[PDB]
């Protein structure tokens, strides 16, 4: 796992560093294992190296577990276009997701969260729950969870994104937001 964890810090020397950066995030979760379904949307190639070639209007990954699912979005876009490139699609894939009545949390990873991004997913945290994270935060998250030989479990992964979502804070409070996500990670 470390390993995978050390990779992001080469992802942006790759060929495609979009390509290898939701690779990579998939290789965490199938790494931490205990799902039901694990669903990259996108492509490897003969040598087993991330191509893309996603599937038009469908999240990135989707991990099913036994009573929830987290669908990860990944982007290594930064500032007001994090927003633009990301806002809309992050909310529409959860949304059509949720259609289907199964307890669902999005989970957004990217290498630093922009303000207008965060108050646009902190919309409906009922409905749309999106818990936006940076990498370093993510990789904390891991080592927490699985440094100390502790079996992976999902269900405490859920009880940290519903800590992580602030339901109480509203789109309007992103900055509190942002730094309770930081100040609880890092």
């Amino acid at each position: 796992m470390q390993d995978i964890l050390d990779f992001y810090e080469e992802v942006e020397k790759t060929i495609n560093p979009p390509n290898y950066f939701e690779w990579n995030t998939y290789r965490v979760f199938k790494k931490l294992g205990s799902y039901k379904n694990l669903v990259p949307n996108f492509k490897l190639d003969d040598s087993g190296h991330p191509i893309g070639n996603a599937i038009p209007g469908v999240e990135d990954i989707l991990v099913e577990y036994e009573h929830f699912s987290i669908l990860i979005e990944c982007s290594l876009t930064i500032g007001e276009k994090q927003l633009d490139y990301e806002g809309d699609s992050v909310v529409r894939h959860l949304q059509e997701y949720k259609k289907k009545g199964i307890e669902a949390y999005t989970l957004f990873l990217g290498k630093s969260i922009d303000l207008s991004f965060a108050r646009h997913i902190g919309f409906n945290k009922e409905s749309e729950p999106v818990i936006p994270l940076t990498v370093d935060q993510f990789k904390k998250l891991v080592t927490q969870l699985k440094g100390d030989g502790e079996h992976f479990n999902p269900n405490k992964l859920k009880e940290i994104l519903i800590k992580l979502l602030r339901s109480d804070l509203g789109y309007d409070q992103a900055e509190e937001w942002l730094t309770f996500i930081e100040y609880n990670l890092k």
